[PDB]
């Protein structure tokens, strides 16, 4: 019973590697059925994989309207309505596609999903929040927040919550290149003295889908060792 | 499963006779922690100890009084091991009086526990907030006083939070009149009260060997009311 | 000597009517020099006719980067380089609409005015919010915060500040056409009964324009009459 | 011109010997506030009468007592009128130490001063926080309690805000060791320690008739520290 995700469906974006597929595998092991996705069908193969019986990987366009209805349809189809949807992760263009990938496309398929789960009075919308290495990443992180709190107030009367993760300097591919000078300025900046790990930002996530935690909603879950 | 299993672990849950309190010392006993409740009376303690029962056990405690808090850390090092997570829950003479119970308590105890926290490089400290202008100064106070702890001790393992309850179902809400109760829902978005399940929800995910790289938050369980 | 503005170049966009206006006719007052701005060219015209001999209306394309660099061209050659920046104000139309008013065009100005702060080492970015009516706004509105931090600290070392100031629920044109039952509920959200004065947005703007407000950076000031 | 002008308003500036108190109220004092700062003691009210002139004067002001509060608020309404603007400006011995000065002080004068503003529907409270764990949690219960009473007093007219200083320029400054200078430095972005001016600035702006409608906010003047 505690903590059971036994009976969602849960769509987790970008669960391809890291952090997307730690939160996939995490609520995989609490019992939910996970759609993880990518941008193409290889890397939903990739996710395929790694899920086996718990679930299946599926390639998803978050910039298109249609990829988005017809992988939702999809879902509806063979595992039941997403209850679960955790979004994750200089010129003018680096600009423009960071406000694409990191708020736009969090605002599309929150507003895409909450159609189904406004209709069973019940649903969990999660944002996972960059990771930090500014102004630019900084900005839709702060929209992403700015967003998620207005969006939690218009539906938590019909038992959904939206809430976001903000994670702080996390163990991960790129983290690792980051020479032993460039490594020490990391860790002098957070309290604990340590990177963070995948699995603490997937732990936050499955903690606020849980049933649990039905009175949470337009939170800002802080993962980062006291590097406020 | 090894996920978010308080086995091995002491948790103090102060205010632990009823309702918020209570709730919280039942769920980290079902996690499988040592539990010690406690209560400003023998009485209480004793009420305490007969719902853990193998869980652990009722104490006690006079947060106001530095010896009060000695003997109990005392007794529970010696029955049970250190403690590893501590909860703390609960004109002038209305002011005063907040400061010591919603504040000053919170300073004392947390600071007592640390010495042993921080030997280990393993501790839980979460402070529960006054359930919804002495209220706010004191609540604001133990934030305040949870962010420069929090810095202070990650480097040493102990972990350092606030839970931020909203508008929550006890005894006090049966005496809410006919549309005094709808006063207060229409406040908070979600239409309804909280439970005090949802406040114990939130403490023990804290607690958990999950939640350490998590230090310096408040966690709000309010339905959307901020 | 005290607020005075005198010697200053100041850049207020969307200085047509309202906040922009009020904001543009009290830095006059206090002494600057005011290019006040529009979308077109008669809207320049009638800004140049109320500013008279403290400064003159200017046309502005925010989403153009020539227009960008002529405007600021232009009033390098008459004026001298800008010294205070202020920037003021479901299909995915109205999304991606609002992202650029609200954001974007608040991004793209601030980074185009910072290279000849920087080199004086004295300026002033001041972005103003979205006056209140939502999903879309709060999340370009968290946005500009967002990003008003991480500029403020990537530039205070060189003597730019850049602030937000963030209003409630003020007095304009359009708040008089909401009819007398949907007043009162505006009011109700408001702990001091009443709407705030476009004036009271230009005092904030103008306090943190001031040499006064030199070390206050990355601040959001909230001008709301309690409602927060 | 009539921008900012203070004329007319009575101003009460408690610490106002030295420092950020002393340029607080010389400010007010030169934007036309008659000025009433204060001190512990009757010397240190002495010296605040020499520098204000006829701009105002000292009186001996014990915050912890409550008639020491009536009689100052008696004695100001008697000579110069109801104060019109409020400007809160200052082991076990160190806590409640720092909870009675930082934070009861603060609420207990706040509330003294009101009964006044709201016969007027015309008020400021401005309180200022402690430059930069016992101060975190003082700092935060102000904050905390600004904002429960800017909500309460806003319909009647008052606003109460804080300001919260960074590094400051003082006495204190003088005694940072070559490099210790330097380490305090690296926390603030724009390089450099902030002026007393400046937080007088900040207050006489939220003190203005044009701050009627800022109440319960914190308004940080630190360089960009956070």
């Amino acid at each position: 019973q505690f903590m059971n995700l036994e009976g969602k469906v849960a769509l987790v974006t970008g669960a391809s590697r890291g952090i997307g597929k730690a939160i996939a595998e995490l609520l995989a092991e609490r019992g939910a059925k996970v759609i993880g996705t990518a941008t193409s069908e290889s890397g939903a193969q990739a996710i395929s994989d790694y899920l086996g019986d718990n679930g299946k990987g599926m390639a998803l366009n978050v910039t298109n309207p249609e990829s988005i209805e017809a992988v939702l349809k999809a879902i509806t189809d063979e595992f039941g309505g997403v209850d679960i949807l955790v979004n994750n992760a200089m010129k003018e263009e680096e600009w423009s596609d960071i406000m694409e990938t990191n708020l736009t496309s969090i605002f599309r398929l929150s507003k895409a999903v909450l159609r189904g789960m406004m209709k069973k009075r019940q649903g969990r919308i999660i944002n996972v929040g960059s990771v930090v290495g500014a102004a630019n990443y900084a900005a839709a992180k702060a929209g992403v927040i700015g967003f998620t709190k207005s969006m939690a107030r218009e539906v938590a009367s019909r038992g959904v919550t939206v809430n976001t993760v903000a994670p702080g300097f996390i163990e991960t591919d790129m983290t690792k290149a980051l020479n032993d000078e460039q490594r020490t300025a990391t860790l002098a900046q957070v309290p604990a003295g340590r990177l963070g790990d995948p699995r603490e930002i997937a732990s936050a996530v499955a903690f606020l889908a849980s049933p649990e935690a039905a009175y949470i909603t337009g939170e800002t879950l802080h993962v980062n060792g006291g590097m406020y």
